[PDB]
DNA sequence: GTCGTTAGTTGTGGGACTAAAGGATATCGTGAACCGAAAAATTAGTGTAACGGGTATCCCACAACGCTAG
């Protein structure tokens, strides 16, 4: 099992939930500067839960082919993937707090590297 | 003759009665009337939709050349 619900979208939804913080807190800061100070706090907000995402995504697709490898799995096969695609189509939390189309990606490029198969069903 | 003493009853009261298993019971009699308490049920009142830039994230597709001449 790689991974915890805590470290990927605890984490995720908190520096978004900082984001809107420091957005709400924009309005009233210092004013009559012009915009581009207004939110420059929002500003260093740039691309930070991106690259927490992509961090822990490459961590747990290296986990991922490691212990493949390790186990000389040579077919890796994700189960139920297109029915989960599709519920995350038509819903707003999946879609928007779970990156699969990344997780799965780096999945494919990482094991087409080391010759093993991936399935998609 | 009379009063305290001692021993032997005599009546009366308090305390015992293996170990092992199990272990169901039924339980009357009725006087009135008003006030207070709190617990419960019924009733009366307020409602959005898209929009400007600008920017955070998602899925989804594609690219990431090779050769010739001045």
């Amino acid at each position: 099992t790689i991974g915890t619900k805590e470290e990927f979208l605890y984490r995720r939804l908190a520096i978004q939930a900082a984001r809107r913080r420091t957005q709400v807190g924009a309005t009233y800061s210092r004013s009559g500067k012009g915009k581009k100070r207004k939110l420059k706090a929002v500003d260093k907000y740039h691309k930070t839960e991106s690259n927490y995402v992509a961090h822990r995504i490459h961590v747990y697709s290296r986990k991922l082919i490691d212990f493949c490898i390790k186990h000389q799995a040579g077919t890796l096969i994700l189960m139920n993937q297109e029915d989960k695609v599709g519920i995350a189509k038509e819903e707003e939390f999946v879609l928007r707090n779970w990156s699969y189309y990344e997780l799965m990606t780096k999945i494919k490029y990482k094991a087409e590297k080391a010759g093993i198969e991936l399935i998609i069903g």
